[PDB]
């Protein structure tokens, strides 16, 4: 299992321990309060009114919690993933990512708290 | 596991599946968006900027998910809880609650999908 702080100001990301594998079944929980910029935080499903303006991650608000698995495209993680499975060749080490404008991250602050672990598969 | 919605306007609380039970470790992770009455929506942690003027869960924010387990008084349940225990003589079928205040409830809208789900111990 993985404990630690995501920074909405780290663009590149949080490298965590988890190495996803074909057919792994892992759980991940956030929790948090996050800005962008604005002075009022956010959680880790983001600002649902924030129009998007070239989010790293489309599928997620702005200033919400998203993931890479090894290579692949981001992918929302939000509060969390209960039980999940990845899509089809998607594997490797997982990277946690504040959504936010490629080189706006700046601005940024607060963090999120995420577990992750493996779960019985 | 238990998987359902708890809908912002239940005063009474969702009764789950999951019956707590001495020793058991839990995970549950709460997403989406629900108001206490506003037009805005926040997610499972509530809106931080609301002051407490009542609220059946004083630990956690108007508009949070929070839970009741068996006899207990309310606990904040937020995003979610990773492979959690009860505190000592907590037991029960468990209640999950949106957070507000009494008998304010009737202008609530919105929901959240919650999954519970034992851990292995
Ligand atoms: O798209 C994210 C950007 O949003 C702005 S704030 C901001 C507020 C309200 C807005 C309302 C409409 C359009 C853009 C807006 C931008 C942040 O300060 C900046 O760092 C960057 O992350
Ligand atoms: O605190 C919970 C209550 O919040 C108000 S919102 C609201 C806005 C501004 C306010 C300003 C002063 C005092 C209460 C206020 C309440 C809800 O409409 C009501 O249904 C109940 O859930
Ligand atoms: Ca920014
Ligand atoms: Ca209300």
């Amino acid at each position: 299992a993985w404990k630690g702080e995501v920074l909405a100001n780290n663009e590149a990301g949080q490298v965590t321990s988890i190495i996803y594998n074909p057919g792994d079944v892992i759980t991940i929980v956030a929790a948090g309060w996050a800005s962008y910029g604005p002075t009022q935080k956010w959680g880790p499903q983001g600002d649902r009114e924030h129009p998007d303006q070239g989010l790293i991650c489309h599928d997620a608000f702005c200033g919400a919690l998203v993931m890479k698995i090894g290579n692949s495209g981001t992918i929302p993680v939000n509060t969390g993933l209960f039980r999940w499975v990845a899509p089809n060749n998607v594997q490797g080490a997982i990277t946690l990512i504040y959504n936010d404008v490629p080189g706006t991250y700046g601005n940024n602050s607060g963090s999120f708290s995420v577990n992750i672990g493996k779960d019985q598969s």
